């Protein structure tokens, strides 16, 4: 839930285990 990703997923990439996109960031759960 949280975008402690460090990671966008504009692209629809997440690579953090967890990571789901809530486009366009990625948070992790």
């Amino acid at each position: 839930g949280l975008p402690v990703c460090g990671e966008t997923c504009v692209g629809g990439t997440c690579n953090t285990p967890g990571c789901k996109c809530s486009w366009p960031v990625c948070t992790r759960n």
